[PDB]
């Protein structure tokens, strides 16, 4: 439970390994993992795997390509057509499922094809689980507490501390994504951040925007009232709400 | 005033449509003063479409006056016009009102429906004016509904306990837009900094009357 | 049955002669104030107002003024209601035990100028001070108060009605001369930063400001000006009660 | 003595058998214009109103109406402030060239008419003894209802002790004011400092105006300000 | 001159040869415990972390595996401070009359373990306060912390929640619950600096001004909640925190 | 190649063999003075921070503070920059002065530690180079993302993530500086800074002080505003005024 011993056991498993693939989100648990790989293992015998899809924000793959840039590993993109799936297209609630299938099936055509012997992910100790990827950090009984202070611990200081999640959450479940509505989707969440809000939502309700904030950021939304409601009535939006429970998830 | 008050004695035997405005009050009780309590009957609307507020303040508020006071109830909902909400249901909601008028007057022996310049009539009710006034004036509860909407008993219920609720933290100029799952709120921009604190209640107040999300819309009115 | 209760309302004064009114301000005294005027002459009224320190200055010469206006002769008196323990120590009994010093003077004051009854404003919704409700007795509803009132001309009274200044307090806390004078002077303050509806709760050492919730957010530009002006009136700590009103 | 006072304004009139009124539209104004329509007849008062370069267009018009609706035959004038330099240079003392330039009208028009009265608290009122408060009581007694609840000063106030006033400064700092009021503050000043706009609020609506920062900033930029701010000691 | 002021650090260290320590969990309290354990061993070093009604549990728990973490003995004991009438009645004496009790029964486990002395953290009960006596400064210990590869500290100070309290007033455990599950609560809903200060039936915020702003969108959530706790009123102090 | 772009400047390092490094507190002169402390030792590397009437003392102490925890001998200098009429003028060209009469002071200094350079912390994208001191950085052509690389290498956790310009950009070029109107800004946003506002300006239009605060935080001002107002007329302005349209 003493934080060098969690250390311990993620330094032998990754030894035993001797040559990895890495899901590189960008986060800070993504960046623990890619780090500890390339400190035990040398940029030689990892490759960092980055997603590029249409269900997160292009800033967030360049920010994580060139993250693992920094972080000394050789990086690779590979793209992801997530609305390929029927039931993600579809966005049934079973989307999850084939979006992380898809994904994982990806990453291990790749770890097969540059000999690794496992993916890697940032799962951590905190109901998810997926068999074919080793979660090192969950093994090792790493907690949100953990991360930061290892993190610190070696120094790594730069990675995005906001998670931003799934496109597909903005819309309700039966809806059918198509590149015009994500498209419209994320241009409107990108100019809220831009006005200073990370955490932000912009759920689709065909017509009717709802937006969803931090309740103790929504007093300080005020002077962007008149601006959030033509700019996102520029995008398609007939009518500019803000949900008065706030940001949920 | 000369001219009005020849035009009252001429008619003898008046009906009123009275809404509680400055117009409605004045002519109501000229009306009652020319030709007496004998000789007027107010006629105050009930309908679907409007608040009991609106009628139970105008029934009381007439009788202060001094006239005989008649409540009438009218089912806007039986036309078809109104209950699919089309933008023509102004007109047809008008027509229903007036035969409803003209029919009480023939029945009463009226010789007209009397409805209700400005700066001419706030000159004439300083002379008297009275109080408990009906100083905010109404609207239908159609235009909370989008054009293809049909209005049901429940929708205009629901509606209406929104507004009802809103209005009673403070916020007397309000409007719940309605769309299904979603409320839309709109406020006075120059009142939505003092919304902020009435936040998490009103989304469950108006969660509990039926709505799944609550929200204000960012251009007030 | 509008003029068939104001009938009975004037045989009723008609009958008594000579009166006193304990003219509060409102529109219930004054339309008493104002038949018994029209009924007996401005000789045959004395209307009384009573001025204690339960309640500010600035409303005992609102009150001696409408009543001037109307035409009454009017008389101030001063009651000292913290004689009494029964007000000094805030019981929840001291609403009774103030308005039962308040209706024997009123008979004190009867009783020298020849009036055969007190008059209040009471209405159809004091027995042990033979005191008379005459708007009560004749089954007035509020609605014929307004109606009577626009009969007779009567526009201007008293529109918002006094609490007495002992409900800032907590039962059993003792009321002081030092006590009073600083929750009216801390509520004076605040009603002439814009806030006409207001409560400065006493609680010793804590002042509880009690505001409409929706004028809450226009308060934040005076919190430090509030907070060092009610500290220099004696408080130590300046509050403002989540709860509103 | 509110009736003791009343009897001192009534006397005054009948001893001045013929007035004119400086009628501004405030309180204080409608008092003296009723009263003296009262006691003096309609025949025997004339109401007159001042139209300046210094003064809203809106100011004036709701004034007359105001003055007709009361029953009284009033009387439009203008009046070139401008002309006199130091109204025109806005010196410290431009408020008694302008007030002495007003009343050598005034006194210009009763003569001819043939009057022998403004509304300060000559001023009938402030012989009475009325504090604003009396005026008020007077105002509900006789049935006065529609005054202007704002005051309106002139637009000389907008500008620093030495600047020059021309048709366009004036003109930008009443687009502004008016501006101003049409999002729901009838309490406003926008202070002229060339490049800059000083606007004052009365500081229980500050809180209120947030919603409105970008639009009055866009907007007051487009009437020539360069910088639009908000005084934080407000009104 | 800052390696000066480790070599008196080291001995004084090496002249007391067997130390106990009280641990904070803070900067200074890691200093000196690491410092200890590097010049004097895991056997000759043990360190004492207090449990007490006074502070959170929470706090506890981190105390003591930041302990661990550095490689220490640690010793635990709880502390009964209401059962001293200076702090159960809170008169103004009750930090000194509570530091005494604290030192009392960390110089007897010091005696029976076999410590030369009780050492603390700090920049008349045998306590030694080793960086004081070397002359650190905030500055010298900040820069010491990196050169030994120290991060984890505690970055949150901690105040007593007798701090709550007025002189007088008598602490019970109810009342000191309410107070630490009202703060913790607020702590929650997102402000990490408050005080719920207790006034018997009143609750009493300090905040910080610049969030008195956002704070008004739980303005009810906190009245139901603290008065839900045992408050009856829940108040706001307008001059802040 | 970034293994090869260290080594560049650690061979580089070596041999000047004594340096004196100009502090800013930025990520670039941490590395910088990191790097040579790690190459050559305390005992030959020297960090100056300079202490100077356009830019506030918060930023000097928190500079010297982060040079004493990096374990290098720390050394303040101040300089006069007033008194070249050039800056005093608040003219285009007053950057160049400034850097002109800094970089001049580094080379005395420089000349009485006995280094062989003058050490700055620019990066590959006149006053620096007329003075003759050295980029190292721009030597062993790091870019931005080369000095975050480096500086998690390292270790490098805690530097100044914050920028601060020159006092002279709250007044328009015409406007001659003065010590009196200096201070007159400088302690307002000292004041503001204090109230939980740390990015902040005040911008002197004479009798008149116009705020800019970002538009996310004017909301949060409002508690404030008797205070700032009277406080800022106690300093020297008549109105006291917040621009609507932010930073
Ligand atoms: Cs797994
Ligand atoms: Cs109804
Ligand atoms: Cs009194
Ligand atoms: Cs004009
Ligand atoms: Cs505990
Ligand atoms: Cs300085």
């Amino acid at each position: 439970a003493t934080l060098a011993t969690k250390k311990a056991t993620l330094v032998a498993a990754l030894k035993d390994l001797q040559r990895v693939t890495v899901a590189f989100s960008g986060g800070i648990d993504s960046t623990l993992v890619l780090k500890m790989a390339l400190d035990v293992l040398g940029r030689d015998n990892v490759t960092a795997v980055v997603a590029n899809s249409e269900l997160f924000t292009d800033e967030e793959f360049d920010k994580a390509m060139s993250l693992a840039e920094e972080l000394g590993a050789n990086v690779q993109g590979t793209t992801l057509d997530y609305l390929s799936d029927d039931h993600i297209k579809n966005n049934t609630p079973d989307s999850w499922y084939y979006a992380k299938k898809m994904f994982y099936s990806r990453l291990n055509d790749i770890a097969a094809n540059n000999g690794s012997a496992a993916v890697l992910d940032g799962m951590i100790k905190n109901a998810r689980s997926e068999a074919g990827a080793r979660s090192l950090l969950q093994e090792a009984d790493f907690f949100k507490t953990d991360v930061r202070a290892l993190a610190q611990e070696l120094g790594l200081t730069n990675w995005n501390k906001v998670a931003s999640c799934s496109v597909s959450s903005r819309f309700p479940y039966g809806t059918t994504l198509t590149h015009d509505n994500i498209a419209q989707v994320m241009a409107a969440e990108k100019y809220l951040r831009s006005l200073g809000f990370p955490t932000v939502r912009v759920r689709f309700h065909n017509d009717i925007a709802r937006i969803e904030l931090p309740e103790a950021r929504i007093g300080d939304f005020l002077v962007f009232n008149d601006r959030v409601n033509r700019q996102l009535q520029s995008l398609g939006f007939r009518y500019v709400t803000l949900d008065l429970g706030g940001f949920r998830s």
